[PDB]
């Protein structure tokens, strides 16, 4: 009978997060007498995973009598934090029991899905033809390999920068990406999309969206005119506030620098591009000024004179 050998037939095992991992180990001899123990890591600070003779290991279960020679284990509910190299080790009986021979080790790698991509646009709004940044973020996947793409309404974008961290080794990875997007006057109904592809994903990439309606500001055009009034000594003066977004607009009517009336747009019409239209009118050497404050921005105004 040849001397006891500890045999770990698998150099590496790959498990999906949440599943059970099987770590195989068989010993060739029953002598010398002593327990088999499982560890993660070797040398300094190795972690006891299972002890055949005593203790509680709820996650550990035996995969196989006194002539038992198979010491394979199963570990339930795997997480990325279980990744590492596992060693099956034979000890000689004693108090305490001394180490005798170690298996060659089995590397356990764990597969985790990326989290749903979160897309954030800038803090303040911008007008058409401005460039704005969007950030995309996804965490906790392994392996490190991943693919990130950006789209604006279906067209893939190219102007972006991506980072995966750690650059070094870890159990889970994160991805962070920033894309530069040029706003047009048609973006109220537009959407920016960040999609990630990973092996743990059954064909369909995870997507994160951001609606440009939250980011765009389209300033109103003003137009002040005068209408025929039946009664004499009266003129209908109108201000048309057209094609604006969002719908937050305050309008003050002025008479030679004197506040005649203030108003908030309440019932607007909508255009095909998602912007709104509104109009205010009042019955009146004299100047009339239609003064507008759109979405908390600096007042703009058109002035008009009396017949
Ligand atoms: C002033 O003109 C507007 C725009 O045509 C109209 O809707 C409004 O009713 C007019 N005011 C009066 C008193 O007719």
């Amino acid at each position: 009978e040849e001397e006891l050998q500890v045999i770990q037939p698998d150099k590496s095992v790959s498990v999906a997060a949440g599943e059970s991992a099987i770590l195989h180990c068989t010993v060739t001899s029953l002598i010398p007498v002593g327990p088999i123990q499982w560890f993660r890591g070797a040398g300094p600070a190795r972690e006891l995973i299972y002890n055949q003779k005593e203790g509680h290991f709820p996650r550990v279960t035996t995969v196989s009598k006194r002539e038992n020679m198979d010491f394979s284990i199963s570990i339930s509910n795997i997480t990325p934090a279980d990744a590492g190299t596992y060693y099956c080790v034979k000890f000689r009986k004693g108090s305490p029991d001394t180490e005798f021979k170690s298996g060659a080790g089995t590397e356990l790698s764990v597969r985790a899905k990326p989290s749903a991509p979160v897309v954030s646009g800038p803090a303040a709004r911008a007008t058409p033809q401005h460039t704005v940044s969007f950030t995309c973020e996804s965490h906790g996947f392994s392996p490190r390999d991943i693919t990130l793409k950006w789209f604006k309404n279906g067209n893939e974008l190219s102007d972006f920068q991506t980072n995966v961290d750690p650059v070094g080794e870890s159990v889970s990875y994160s991805i962070h990406s920033t894309a530069k997007v040029v706003l047009t006057r048609e973006d109220v109904h537009s959407q920016v999309i960040c999609e990630v592809a990973h092996v743990t994903l059954q064909g369909d990439p995870l997507r994160g969206t951001a609606n440009l309606s939250e980011t765009i500001r389209v300033p109103p055009t003003l137009e002040v005119t005068q209408q025929p009034v039946r009664a004499e000594n009266q003129v209908n003066v109108t201000c048309q506030v057209r094609k604006f977004y969002p719908q937050r607009l305050q309008l003050t009517w002025l008479e030679n620098g004197n506040v005649s009336r203030t108003e908030t747009a309440s019932t607007v019409t909508e255009n095909k591009d998602g912007t709104y239209n509104w109009m205010s009118w009042l019955l009146v050497d004299v100047k009339l000024t239609c003064q507008v404050e759109h979405d908390g921005q600096p007042a703009v105004s058109k002035s008009h004179d009396l017949k």
